[PDB]
């Protein structure tokens, strides 16, 4: 099988995620999605949909993913495979941590697809429902940080790389 990994274009850092992920994964069966390259409706065919939006980089949701994130609900996405990662910094910010990861993992509940990866909360102080499940004992997708930890969000994308790769494998066996 195949995966589309899909980011807004305006927004810092998620190229080089989206660049890494895909060389981590490997870059035979993953295709970068980037929305100023190609359309949304693409979205459709791969059998993974990768998600990657940072929160409140410029500002909450860039230009170039909102104009078509009111598109992204006519999508089909019956039963595919989705991963969904973000950026933010809970030092600075706080509480408003991967608002738009929960955003499109919110949009995507109804659609049927099989959520992948994770990340743990543990060790993380929040109160917001929409970046989590479980009560709030896993984020919805992966978390990324350039303020903190900048050193090991190379890590953060490594070991969550490996384990979607595997988790979606097992998955679909």
């Amino acid at each position: 099988m195949n995966m589309g990994l899909f980011y807004g274009s305006s927004t810092c850092y998620t190229e080089m995620a989206a660049e890494k992920i895909r060389d981590i994964i490997g870059p035979e069966l993953v295709t970068l999605h980037n929305l100023k390259d190609d359309s949304p409706k693409l979205m459709e065919q791969y059998d993974v949909l990768i998600l990657g939006i940072p929160t409140w980089d410029f500002g909450e949701i860039q230009e170039d993913w909102e104009a078509v994130w009111d598109q992204l609900d006519d999508l089909n996405l019956e039963g595919k495979i989705v991963a969904l990662y973000g950026l933010g910094d809970q030092l600075g910010y706080g509480e408003w941590f991967l608002d738009a990861l929960g955003m499109l993992h919110d949009k995507l509940s109804t659609k049927g697809v099989k959520f992948v990866g994770y990340w743990p909360t543990e060790g993380y102080e929040f109160t917001s429902p929409k970046p989590v499940i479980a009560d709030g004992q896993l984020f919805v997708g992966l978390a990324l940080d350039e303020t903190n930890q900048y050193d090991l969000s190379d890590e953060r994308i490594q070991s969550w790389c490996e384990q979607i790769l595997n988790e979606m494998a097992e998955h679909y066996a």
